[PDB]
């Protein structure tokens, strides 16, 4: 199915001509595209695994020495993707769970093997910056459908060493609501 | 409601006279009392939170230089202490979760978050060797429940951080399930 | 012909979700699976050459950081699958010969140059405590066929040099017998 | 009277073969035979003074290299022999003491001066993981007996300060006894 | 009931100024009031509870920084108290026991715990000099209730690590007598 | 019986004047003088242990501190003794074994043990040098015989931990064999 790639650089400018580069190189489209302190830029792609590495491969190489990391995840729920560069519309107010991972790299895993594991909506992956850093995902559902997101979510995770935290709040408050679906 | 008491000692005599003194002390139960590599000795106590904190008292007073460490868990479900002695009569084969722990003291709390939490049964809760070594709980009942209970037993646990890996089976094969929940 | 297949993990609680795991994922047989002190688990697996390289590939590629190690030994004799997780019939009592190694990997291919070498049968194998602890095996049957087997595994053996000792007793006591053909 | 050989190895196999040497060398009995963590073998034989010597003057010059240590100990009381491979038929329940000692040379050096000196009857003599490990008798008899077997005990085992402790219990109750006389 | 109070100085003088001064503080009795090498000065005192409290905090605000310890007991057995400042009548001749000990915080409590566990009469609690040193106990009477005094004191000086060695003598040489019982 | 004589020197000529001396000392034989790295000398006697001792203490007490090393074997089976000095005829081609040595006291306790103990015909005991390095033996017989000569000698040289490898050919190529058998 669909693919997640990743390109993240040293240099801004280097990340902007590399962004619409890899624009014109497949049928790609472009997530994540901000400034990480305290220099390094990041770059999130996705769709088809052909585009995707077609142009992974391509920023790569262009990039020489100012790439600082490059990765690309195939089999991705496509319900992952929009919540990457957004969030996802939540049906009605329910249960929530939160899983925080160190890398990056790992919180696609926890969400992907969460999305196809259980009946939840992946409402959000946010990231407090970086690529090797403190991300986390939101879920909701039933009671029950998060219970199940949360434990494959820590297990894919925790099998990595990757894994800070994962909790559940069953019966949210109104407030904490909007900031965990919605940000703020 | 409940609760348990922990005394751990460098010797193996010296925690059968302090055993038969905390049974005359008040009204406890004998819970685990068994050797510890290389040569240490541990004691676990399930009672009432009166009969256990003075039962601890009179073993920790009089345990010297020989104590190694004692701790008291109180307001426990009562289904915790059987599970800790012994086992839980499991009904019908459903599915079936396992946390595994560091320390027995993380371990007790996360059972007692898991029953409280969930409808599961708590099956049993096993120490591989040692309070500080490789223990482990077990639940069982419908992969709802159990995908909760082993949540809250991680959320408890990997608050601590002597979480070491939380994992659901919801289909366990027949050799698997006589081996989770009786050992052998 | 047959093969064996070998997965030790860090917690005990993996083993046991990859364990249900490997089952289904083709037609192997579960031979080994306990705690390995201080708190490692170990995975053994017996069926066909095809069956146990896909299930193993499914066990390391699901097991991450809690993979400690992992092998795949192929061409085995069929009588060394049994002798690994259990007993062979001992039809008369004869001579007895074990040789005794440091590694189990070096240990079933011990075990595999003995029956195919000599007309033994190959009564047990057996781990006292680890992957890299005191493994060894025993064989049973006429002096002669014995003291061949035994020089064929240390041979295999004593070339990896995993060898310890390796010995023959051609007239086994009453209170001997019993305990290197049964074990207690 | 009787006499204790004891020959400890570095290899599981090589304290078979020799174990089956020393039972056709003369008309010694063969009392402890296990693997003692995390690989090395003990031995224990109890006969004659005069068969045990030369058994283990057998043993001793042909384990070479594998040979860890070995010790002879005579003029022993004949009821410690039984006490060391199993256990003593408790008559009536009465008073129970136990010594615990560091080493196993000391443990039944303390168990011999104790039936010599009470009326006690040596219930048994149990080595929780090695020959530098926690050892330690037990005795039962009147709380005037066991009271003087353990000081004996502890006299014995104190000039040699392997003594770890040593306590009596006048009034074991009912989970305690079946733990101290039986072990489980 | 009754307690034991002790002062300890590092000036020899003051001990004397603060122990004309415990004497006038309340109803407490003097007991000892040596010269400990090199230059260290004792004092211990008995008597109610509230006297010795009211006697000891009188000395340690008085004594400033010249204070080198101080220590009070309670709950002692009115019998060990002339034992310590001198002996007690042997009624006849009989067995005898004796127990040094490593502080001599343990060696009253060895004693307590022995008089109050058995039917001996204490004979003396001696020191080869100081608060820190080698202090021992002798205890006379049947050879029964001597046995059971030198296990209570072997214990409750064992479990605090402070124990050196314990004897009992059934049948003590009529020179040896004259010795423990009156040290000449 | 008979007995194994080696004097070891770093004088090539010493070696040849208590090379004379030993042969008029008593009824002993030479079997090995030559030269070894880088400027010992080896000398190796046979004959009754008198002759063999008398023969030895000659050479050692004129030796003085120009010996490097010199040992006595007693006990050993005739026929090892033209082993070392030359070979023994086969009798008709048939499987073989090597034991190989770490240390040449260690060679011929082997051998020794290997034809009181099997049927084989001992073909050569030859060292690459030396007295502390690489020794073997070569054993000829049935592919029985052989079998027995080798675990003899593998746990003969291996209870002294002197082993290196053991091999035993059953169908020996017709080149190996005149290589194995007469050196060349």
């Amino acid at each position: 199915s669909q693919a997640i790639g990743i390109l993240e650089l040293r240099s801004i400018a280097a990340g902007m001509e590399l962004g619409d580069a890899m624009l014109k190189s497949a049928n790609v489209d472009l997530l994540v595209s901000k400034t990480i302190s305290r220099g390094k830029f990041l770059l999130m792609l996705g769709g088809d695994i052909g585009a995707i590495q077609q142009a992974i491969e391509t920023g790569t190489s262009q990039a020489g020495r100012l790439l600082v990391d490059s990765l690309v995840l195939a089999n991705i729920h496509p319900s992952v993707l929009p919540a990457i560069s957004g969030l996802n519309s939540v049906d009605k107010r329910q249960a929530v769970g939160i899983v925080e991972t160190r890398s990056v790299a790992a919180c696609i895993s926890a969400a992907d093997r969460a999305v196809k594991g259980s009946n939840v909506t992946l409402v959000r992956v946010h990231m407090a910056r970086g690529i090797g850093g403190k991300c986390y995902m939101v879920v909701a559902g039933d009671v029950s459908d998060v219970a199940l997101a949360v434990t494959v979510a820590s297990s894919s995770a925790g099998a990595y060493g990757r894994l800070v935290y994962a909790s559940l709040i069953p019966r949210p408050h109104e407030a904490m609501w909007r900031q965990m679906v919605e940000g703020l």
